[PDB]
């Protein structure tokens, strides 16, 4: 059938990759040294997610363990395999990254140009998000057709009760077992990349920049390689991994809610059952999602494929746009027709939210894809210095660093309030075209393009390395500016897909808070009507008490990977004034200095602090439930959900503008005031600041959203009534 | 009866105030140096808080009239007597202080003890302390009296509808008219002056100490005159209107919910109401926090006479501690017979959530009063430089600047758990105690004794001021220890004072949230039963969308005040550079500098920037309101409840923290490094970051939250049937 075609479409997807892969290791290669460092930093990088894989992938063996024991097997090998996928889709990424970055060093030194740069940075991210897409729907497609198909799980879809008395729906638990795999998965690699990273980073340009007076990214600095590594391990994948699991995420949420959706609108008439929704129509909004993100993942390889090719214009930003654009718009265009032509003739629609016949979910659709693309306008806007804002950031460094950090914590608060909004209106609309299931459609679409954002977003931190790499070599000044451009536009595409991450997180954690809300019941409870089963009242003390505490553990989340990120920070800060102190001629260019002590520091320090919050997020919800009920998690939910919705877009937005204001005033666009000056000094602090907030607090929050509301999902049926208090 | 004895405890209590008034304008001005100085920062203090009261009370007197106009005409009455009391303890507090502080330099200059410098500063904050809860209990008390006993709005308390469609209970309007009129002016106040100084002090001490090498509140500096000024206009009587509008929202609030508690209770049996609960019941959970606030004013009394006739210490903040503790438990001693005997027989609790007898509301209230206290502690834990917290950040100044401010936003966020886990388990068990009534009630407790707390707290800045009058003048440096000493502490009980306010203005929320829900009852409604009313469902798409909604609006808030202070701080930056260029013998102090440039900047900037916030805080709930409905308006009142939640607590305890390590290392307790050194020159920074969040930032939510609530729960009715989508 035309499943199987739909089927090849991820795998078309693995070949693209490749495909690309093979495209850009066939570039020349800058130099021999070049090659060296390049090979150093591919040796750090390589071996810190090494031990990193290796620690998450034992902890996540447990707790697939864990689940086979107390819920279905099929949950905890749902829950590897989707770990397999997200942690492949970082290595993947990662040893792309760190091959490819030389490629754009070599371009833009030969050529002097922006275009050949942009194109092989942009075929890297390219690698990477097609890996996301393709890992993501692969397995996705693989639990499907086993689990729902072969052994049926789809067939039955009624509420059952295995032993310990968790009240389960078989495919809704295992693609659950999925999602929370990917989570966890994601959090540990993000978490542990982005400490590492964050440290190294704010270390480096602090030491390098403010108190010795070198520029970024010389090798006379220590921890320049650490920054280099950091940023092929934290902000590479890392971020695979999120959006890897903020679409599965989506996708699974729709799933979800659909299949728990058909036992439990069953009307009681004199002790009798009465299904007001017929399975086929269930089965058909079942995969409905998965079509959707296959088609979506097609248009997105249109997309990358056109501008892979294509006449290079000396905008990179404007050709990224392009991308995404082209990619939404086939994603919308074909859509149409899909929902159309798939759900034509139902009729059990009416029943279960749909309003405008069965073009609802498209609209939906069309609501989180809109969204989304004005999500990534806002981010833009706030971060790139070819706007207002961050114009004002970067010239506001003449009145000193105060000014600096107060504007920037401004700018970052102020930045929340339109994708708030957007998303406020897209959840309306959203609802008010296809209710609940619109929404989780709505989470879909944001990402329903999430190859081509991933894609995007990891243009950045090879043209970061590739700038890193021509500062060490004291290369023509061209390669310089040129790869500051790449830079910092892969810095405004970071926010943008931070963005997308958070929001289409949000429209997922309505979804499944519909879910959870759902999961309760119990056999008996059968009958009870779907009104009174989604209710979860704020008045409840339990519910709002859940709210503020789930709000200030989202917080001392933040603030705990902050302190795990200054550790390290300041470690290796009176490291690299210890080394250019006792060593002769490092300043001079007359002594080699030690890397592997910075890396060390920073890898210890990162493989330490990282298995904490990934237990938190999932402990939280289990203690939480077991002490004080079902009704105080859901409202840990909700203040979760909206302390992390404003925390997020925060720390983006602010983080990337900082940066880009440092990289403002680098450029000269400030007059008289230049890079040794003392608002570059300013700018600088600021970006240190920003650094641990933009690259580890940030998406931990749009992670820690979803893999504790899925954990809530799984472990509510337990606590509901076996609570203490 | 015993009434009038109680009546007459807010007059005794304005009494002591003017008692200690006179007591220490008697005390003996130290030189005409400093008299000179005092009359100036006089001048300009009475002058902006003249420009200030002049506004915000014909803003006061429009709104008073529209609230006139579309509700009953006692609710704008209410609204202007709150007001005026209000105003009147900022007024009070500011021309109390400003003269205080000399005779704190005075003593401080001619003793060198600790002891003297304590009291009369003590006394000092004692003047405002009183006049805050004499006024709170004097309006309120005037309300009960005039509009509940003589016109027997108490007697009535029936569910009324005025025109335009407004369904109204006339004391519940009126006392809610009053705690508005208190919000709006505390809110216009504390803007206003938060700007002002905080503007003048960022400005002062980053160019001052770091551009400079000057030494803090130098004479020199043509800033530091607008930094004491903004120390007597900010901290001072912004903080007497919060702490009094933060009591009488608590008050107000169990007022308005034991008031529309009565006609809801009813039972409908075959279509006939049934009361099942008694109108003398009712009217004494109406008393009854009223006279509990008198009694823990009394308590406050023999707590703060007792410390001032005490024999003095060589430790400040045991002393303040001494009091606090020994009001709080007479305050729980006394009140455990005031309820005991008060509510004896009245037969209608167990109806209304009274679990323990009658004695329940005086277990919530020692709920919120132990609370209170334990948000104290903390708040003194993380802020002050006696503990681990502070002293790790003053410490951390060597590693550079960004990490002075990465560890201090990562205290804030950290700091923010365990009063929020505090306020959990208080909202908890007071729901268990007493219910909505008891967590109303224990909004009650945790101010019960806010004459101490106003009175601890403002005990700061005048110290603060004595400070910068002794180094002004150029003193012995046993002077500057002392007073430096009694300003950290001040500092410590800025932040206690906060918590406090945040804490019971949470309470405060939840019970305005019921009485909320209550509002939107028509007399057409009336039969519907309490459960079916109480209903706050989140998974309503206008709920959640509100939430976040509310949340960006707080964000965008605070993001608004801090750029309104960065714009006079800026602005102010480059006139003291420019004075400092382009005035001869400035810097070698053989020329008098411009003080009224400064004060200039702040003031015109301040006295723009202030009318947004409180027009805002009014309008959103009446936007959102007619746009989208009821449901809406609460989500949004939810999700400002919990992001101010965290946002002041974080603000106040992270700029509490920065500003006592910079005190801590200038106080030369890290080994090597002093007042001129580079780290010095970090924590300064810091501190200047720390300004805005703390003092302008902070408070402003707190208020934020109870006018946007007490707007909504007067407007609902409205925009529930007419609301436009
Ligand atoms: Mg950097
Ligand atoms: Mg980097
Ligand atoms: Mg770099
Ligand atoms: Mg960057
Ligand atoms: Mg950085
Ligand atoms: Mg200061
Ligand atoms: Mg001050
Ligand atoms: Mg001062
Ligand atoms: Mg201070
Ligand atoms: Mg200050
Ligand atoms: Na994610
Ligand atoms: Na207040």
């Amino acid at each position: 059938y035309v499943a199987a075609l739909f089927f090849l479409i991820p795998l078309v997807a693995l070949g693209f990759a490749a495909a690309n892969f093979a495209a850009v290791v066939r570039k020349p290669e800058g130099t021999e040294r070049m090659k060296e460092i390049s090979s150093y930093i591919r040796s750090g990088a390589d071996s810190f997610l090494a031990h990193e894989t290796k620690a998450i992938f034992k902890v996540a063996i447990v707790i697939a363990i864990l689940l086979m024991i107390f819920t279905t097997w099929q949950t905890g090998v749902a829950f590897l395999l989707g770990a397999v996928m997200s942690a492949s889709a970082g290595i993947v990424g990662m040893k792309m990254a760190t091959r490819a970055n030389v490629r754009v060093a070599e371009a833009a030194r030969t050529t002097k140009k922006i275009g050949p740069a942009l194109k092989v940075a942009y075929q890297g991210g390219s690698v990477m998000g097609l890996s996301v897409g393709g890992f993501a729907l692969l397995g996705l497609v693989l639990v499907y057709l086993i689990f729902g198909k072969w052994m049926g799980q789809v067939d039955n879809l009624n509420i059952y009760t295995n032993w310990l008395g968790i009240n389960f729906v078989p495919f809704a638990m295992t693609v659950s077992g999925y999602a929370l795999g990917c989570s966890i998965i994601a959090m540990f690699d993000r978490v542990g990349g982005g400490v590492y990273t964050k440290a190294a980073d704010m270390a480096a340009d602090l030491v390098g920049k403010t108190e010795l007076n070198l520029p970024e990214d010389d090798p006379r600095n220590p921890a320049t390689i650490a920054d280099n590594v950091g940023d092929n391990v934290g902000d590479v994948a890392g971020l695979g991994a999120d959006l890897l699991e903020s679409f599965v995420g989506a996708i699974v949420s729709s799933i979800i809610l659909a299949s728990y959706m058909f036992p439990i609108y069953v009307q009681k008439i004199g002790e009798n059952l009465v299904h007001q929704v017929p399975k086929e129509t269930i089965q058909a909004l079942i995969s409905y999602p998965i079509f959707f993100a296959l088609v979506g993942l097609g248009c997105s390889m249109l997309g990358i494929l056109y501008v892979i090719v294509k006449k290079p214009s000396d905008n990179p930003q404007r050709e990224l746009n392009i991308s995404l654009w082209t990619s939404a718009l086939l994603t919308v265009v074909l859509t149409a027709f899909l929902t159309y032509f798939y759900l034509k003739d139902l009729q059990g629609l009416d029943v279960l939210g749909f309003r405008f016949g069965a073009i609802s979910p498209w609209f939906s659709a069309i609501i989180g894809i809109f969204s989304g693309i004005l999500i990534g306008f806002w981010a833009e806007y706030y971060t790139s210095y070819r706007y207002k804002p961050t114009q004002f950031l970067g010239k506001s460094s003449i009145e000193g660093t105060g000014m600096v950090i107060s504007n920037g914590l401004s700018l970052g608060m102020k930045s929340v309030f339109p994708p708030t909004l957007t998303l406020v209106l897209g959840i309306l609309f959203a609802d008010y075209f296809a209710g609940l299931y619109g929404v989780a459609i709505a989470a879909l679409g944001m990402l329903s393009f999430v190859a081509t954002s991933v894609s995007v977003d990891s243009y950045g931190p090879i043209a970061d390395n590739a700038g890193g790499i021509s500062e060490m070599c004291e290369l023509d000044p061209e390669v310089r500016k040129i790869t500051d451009h790449l830079d910092a536009v892969g810095n405004t595409t970071a926010a943008i897909g931070k963005g997308f991450a958070i929001g289409s997180a949000i429209f997922a954690a309505l979804s499944l808070f519909a879910s959870y809300m759902f999961s309760q019941i119990s056999p008996s409870d059968i009958g009870k009507p779907p009104s009174l089963v989604l209710l979860l009242n704020m008045l409840d003390a339990r519910v709002i008490a859940g709210a503020l505490l789930g709000a200030a553990i989202t917080y001392y989340f933040s603030g705990y990977l902050i302190s795990a990120v200054t550790k390290a920070a300041m470690k290796m800060v009176d490291e690299i004034r210890r080394q250019a102190r006792e060593i002769p001629g490092l300043l001079e260019g007359k002594a080699k200095p030690d890397y592997n002590r910075c890396i060390e520091i920073t890898s210890d320090n990162a493989l330490k602090q990282m298995g904490y919050p990934a237990f938190i997020a999932i402990l939280t919800p289990l203690v939480t439930g077991f002490l004080l009920g079902a009704e105080f998690v859901g409202g840990v939910l909700i203040g979760t959900v909206l302390s992390g919705a404003m925390l997020a877009i925060l720390t983006a937005n602010s983080g990337g503008a900082w940066d880009n204001a440092k990289k403002y005033l680098e450029a000269g666009n400030l007059e008289g005031y230049g890079k040794g000056s003392e608002p570059h000094k300013a700018l600088v602090i600021g970006d240190t600041v920003g650094d641990p907030l933009k690259d580890t607090v940030g998406p931990s929050l749009d992670i820690l959203i979803k893999i504790m509301s899925v954990v809530s999902v799984i472990a509510v049926s337990i606590f509901k009534h076996v609570h203490l208090f």
